[PDB]
């Protein structure tokens, strides 16, 4: 049915006029990438420029960017003909002109050294109102093609002239200002994006199509998180891009004026709203307009909260406009906004990975003028606590930095600045250590919610314990047919016991990268911490952001830390069960096995944890993680030593050998000692070096070399001398007394 | 509504109401109905703003003035029935209170089938296990779940069909259809359960799903149905029929699946209060929350009121002997008041299990209240031959099994612990079954062959060789010690205290 015509899509070249297509359709239009293609579009413009041929875009669908399709008064979704123009010409002079305000406040030959570098041997295929764009010195801007010589399109040569003059003229009515927030800008919520497009792709994008039938929309979002986690901005992405009106309805802004005055501008905008529909209303901090009901102290307070629920309930029986909320927690908000109709559908914002970070600081980056060395997966890596506007002003504060060294230190007195000294500014590794260290608070203390990075790689021995494990998490979410064939519901948690150092945090997180489940570590210091506070409930919202999560590895370290603080092995007086551990215990019992959330458990003294925890349903599988022998010993070195360079004379067999019963995290200490050593070796070796020849005057006197890169057996010899028995033999009976009562008991 | 009601001025919301009221006398006969009736009324001394209580007392008057003279019936919606003043719940004002609750298997697909009866949906749909597998969802939860299931199904087919074609019309909207699939992610990915409190249902548990116990199955169908069932001749006879019965005895026999059974049989709502709940109850110092569950139970009449692990609390306040103090407790005090003041015709009755009877408080086994002290006793060989046959009529077993060998070699095996040992035979197999999917797909994609397929379904049931393993992995269920001290315990039924 015509194999010209095609859809949009998103594209991933940066290149302007450029675009790619799968390979199948290459001879089916029978043209290669060299084949400049012209490209039609609505209001009656037709496009030319380059192809290529890819595989990641379906055959029915197109890769372009803003640069083209603003011009061309497209959008996604939208489709299109093509047809090659082998007719094309090396043009010669081509008029152009800079159309925006971009160049207020700007000096220097722009013409040179903004054009000339992108025009350099490209043969960029350009035709008559092109839009293109170039960007420098920490600034954007773009230029129209006002005549073509030859017309109406033409290539650009090495070799044409350039007579470029005039002044910046408008921006036609019909120019759409790409200043609207795009999924571009978002990082670290690609799972919650994609999930919030499922959610308003229909409502939005098909008002007539999903008017015409009968079913329920989703019309309360509420987008929880900690703050400056890019709420606001997720929301503004989404209301532009899908072109619904985004109305920014801020809680002080409606609460700051009076409380008729606040009820009438909350009416006054659902109103606008719905004459905008399809529209967008995005309600940030909720919390601050709608309390809890309980704690809601002011009259004006419940009136404006009554009337927001009205005001939405009017949204939900006759308007065709989306609620969005943004709040700390979904619990700070009154349960009344949560009600089926009103906030159906809550999406957990959470907080940026470490490959969200990294994807957020690369959107911070976008327009910002970095180095080589600035290796933003090592910065991504390193930081933690930190959530998107933390993260923009981490990069904020890089810039500052740099600025700071630039500006204030090289044009003082010798004239005024312009734009070249700006564009020359380049920002160093240095500039973002010192915003990691010195100047950024991490607002992020409360429990992460991430893929772990630990893979079985960075875990040794333990084979068997490894498949066990990978059996009960895996198969149940890999294979669910498998599980439903067989009339035997498959178990949703596991515990953990042994000497302690084993690695049974390493399983738990190695598990849940293998499934690529984030994994919530409740350690024990948060058990004792809600043990102590008397505050049982903050379980279950840890089971709500461990289910949120799905799939989702919950695991709880040092589970009898609750019953080591309330008694040794025989305690006080009373029992075993603890407030703690029986919100738990509520919480699992109250949590479907088939949201493919996973409870593991971690006890160094399961001897004393209450029996309960125990009973089949909750943690039924007791997987016991013994003391590392002779080949798991190895294993582990092997994985641990792989971060740290040592020299190949260390032997890692005879190492393991005569550490005998040495769990995993003594030998992680073993490094830590042996390791440690090489450090202070290095730099004693080096504070040495700087010293010794100081004393002498010599201009051009450097032995250069380095002492030593690696860590030699000397090191791991004196770590031997050193570090000692890993645990007492006496432990490692009851370990094994346990595993051999594991049944005829209670 | 209640936001409608007291989003206006104090003045202005009682002008509303009045209005409203007046409205409704007027189209007598007319029901005025109050959702989130809390938010008008909430308790009187809770209700801090002066605003709220006019309101309160403004709604009052007018009901007051619809029942001297109108003839409009007033109904309300709220979350719990405390959380309205108590005034509104006067007699004459509101007499009776209807517990919505939740909806059981059965009541979700109906819901269900209500909300999918203008949805064109596919024949995999299988409802009935949609509503058995859905659990926490009521009501408009299971509308939201249809809407995310529908919106899933038309995201679709209409953002990867209809997209330069031509403008949608009525052919490709109709054509749309509902799938497995989609009701599978809607349930998985995309719906929050709102309901964590008791569960208020018929359990699906019957007494086919209980193997053995046959003795305890007839003093309990005694117990329960005669007083039900023959209230006659109870009332002939000059005795009060027994409102309660305490199960005792190792953990795993079943005394939950009892109960439930038991409850099944009679069609009678069963709340069980598991330790858990007991626990937190204790915990948090709040005894009071036992009060709202006899509520729910006589609400729910008739009702088995199941209290499992009665003994939680007297195990966490120490063991055995435990610390110095006693064996009473203060949640297991307020559920003796509350079964001291609950009427034996209302015909809820009260089951206990304890896996320690000896550390519960002796005043719970007074008799009025907990007087039937039922043993559930490990099981035999004729009771773990029918627990195996029970258990093993949903998983797909061969043939080939022998369950009256597998129980002569389970000495003093509890229920529980049978299913436990499917849980690792069982196990096995779907292991089994996976791994050798993942083979066959793994070794023939080497081979580029254009037509070499040998499908053939490696095992469909589970064969005595995982039996075989789950025994040399299980062992033996609880110590001889345990069952020594049930016994003698039995043996003391009398002469104590
Ligand atoms: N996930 C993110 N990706 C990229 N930028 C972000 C992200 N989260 C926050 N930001 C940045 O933080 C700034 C303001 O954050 P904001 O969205 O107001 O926080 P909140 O979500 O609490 O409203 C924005 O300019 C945006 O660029
Ligand atoms: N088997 C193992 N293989 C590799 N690394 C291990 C292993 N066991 C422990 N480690 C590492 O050594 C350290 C000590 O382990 P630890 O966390 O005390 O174990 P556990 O969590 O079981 O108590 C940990 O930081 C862990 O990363
Ligand atoms: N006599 C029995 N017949 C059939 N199934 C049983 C029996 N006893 C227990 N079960 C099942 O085996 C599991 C273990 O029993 P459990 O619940 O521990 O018993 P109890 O509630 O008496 O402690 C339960 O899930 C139950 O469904």
């Amino acid at each position: 049915n015509r194999p010209n015509r095609l859809i949009v899509d998103e594209a991933i070249n940066e290149d302007n006029s450029v675009v790619s297509l799968s390979q199948p359709k290459m001879d089916e239009l029978q043209l290669f990438r060299g084949d400049t293609v012209l490209l039609k579009g609505k209001k009656r413009r037709e496009a030319v420029c380059i192809v290529l041929s890819d595989d990641t875009c379906s055959d029915e669908k197109i890769r372009m960017n803003r640069v083209v399709r603003n011009n061309l008064r497209v959008r996604l979704g939208d489709v299109i003909s093509i047809q090659p123009c082998p007719d094309v010409k090396y043009g010669k002079r081509i008029h152009v002109l800079p159309i925006d305000d971009t160049v207020e406040g700007i000096t220097g030959n722009l013409f040179e050294v903004y054009l000339k570098p992108y025009f350099l041997e490209a043969y960029r295929p350009i035709r008559k109102g092109d839009i293109f764009l170039v960007r420098g010195g920490m600034r954007a801007v773009e230029f129209k093609v006002v005549e073509t010589d030859p017309s109406p399109y033409c290539i650009v040569a090495p070799d044409t002239v350039i007579h470029c003059e005039g002044e910046p003229i408008k921006r036609e009515d019909e120019e759409e200002s790409l200043n609207e927030v795009g999924y571009d800008d978002i990082g670290g919520c690609r799972k919650q994006l994609a999930q919030i497009k499922e959610m308003v792709e229909l409502p939005l994008r098909h008002p007539a199509l999903f008017k015409a039938i009968g079913v329920k929309p989703p019309r309360g979002i509420l987008l929880y998180g900690p703050p400056g986690t890019g709420k606001t901005l997720i929301a503004r992405a989404v209301a532009n891009e899908t072109g619904a009106f985004f109305f920014l309805i801020n809680g002080p802004e409606i609460m700051s004026k009076l409380a008729g005055e606040s009820e009438s501008n909350l009416r006054k905008a659902f109103e606008e709203a719905e004459k905008n529909a399809p529209a967008i209303i995005f309600i940030d901090e909720l919390d601050a307009i709608a309390p809890k009901r309980e704690k809601t102290h002011g009259e004006v307070e419940r009136r404006i909260v009554s009337q927001l629920l009205t005001l939405m309930d009017g949204l939900k029986q006759r308007a065709h406009v989306i609620v969005m909320a943004a709040t700390n927690r979904p619990n700070s908000i009154d349960p009344a906004l949560r009600r089926f109709g009103r906030f159906d559908r809550e999406v957990d914002i959470g907080i940026p990975d470490a490959t969200g970070r990294l994807e957020i600081l690369q959107i911070h980056t976008k327009n910002m003028k970095l180095a080589d060395d600035v290796d933003l997966e090592q910065v991504a890596n390193e930081t933690h606590g930190h959530v998107g506007a933390d993260l923009a002003a981490l990069c904020s504060e890089a810039a500052l930095q740099a600025i700071r060294k630039k500006m204030d230190l090289i044009d003082l007195e010798d004239e005024t600045i312009d734009a070249e000294v700006m564009n020359s500014l380049a920002v160093t590794m240095d500039d973002f250590r010192w915003a990691l260290s010195q100047s950024n608070p991490s607002a992020l203390r409360e429990t992460v919610v991430e893929v772990p990075q630990v893979t079985w790689e960075d875990i040794g021995g333990l084979e068997d314990v490894k498949r066990e494990l990978q059996e009960l998490v895996q198969y149940p979410v890999e294979h669910p047919d498998k599980f439903l064939k067989f009339g035997m519901t498959p178990s949703k948690g596991v515990l953990f016991y042994g000497p302690p150092g084993c690695g049974k945090t390493l399983l738990a997180k190695a598990i849940a990268n293998e499934c690529q489940a984030n994994a919530i570590s409740i350690k024990g210091p948060e058990l004792l911490t809600m043990w102590f506070g008397e505050s049982e409930a903050n379980v279950r919202e840890i089971f709500d952001k461990a289910r949120q999560a799905a799939p989702c590895v919950l695991f709880f370290d040092e589970l009898d830390s609750i019953a080591k603080a309330r008694g040794g092995n025989i305690g006080d007086g009373g029992g075993a069960a603890d407030r703690v551990i029986n919100q738990i215990l509520t919480e699992m019992d109250g949590m479907s096995t088939k949201k493919n959330v996973f409870i593991i458990g971690a006890t160094n003294r399961p001897d004393i944890i209450d029996p309960a925890i125990l009973r089949p349903g909750r943690l039924d599988q007791l997987i016991y993680i013994p003391l590392p022998d002779e080949k798991s010993r190895v294993a582990i070195l092997k994985a641990n030593l792989r971060k740290s360079p040592v020299a190949k004379d260390v032997d890692l067999e005879f190492l393991a050998k005569m550490t005998n019963g040495f769990s995993g995290a003594d030998l992680t200490e073993i490094c830590q000692r042996a390791c440690k050593l090489a450090i202070r070796e290095s730099i004693e070796s080096e504070i040495r070096r700087e010293r010794e020849r100081q004393t002498n005057p010599s201009a051009m006197e450097v032995e250069e070399d380095d002492p030593v890169p690696e860590i030699r057996r000397d090191h791991f010899e004196e770590a031997m001398r050193f570090a000692r028995r890993s645990v007492s033999d006496n432990d490692i009976r009851k370990y094994e007394m346990f595993a051999q009562t594991l049944q005829q008991s209670r």
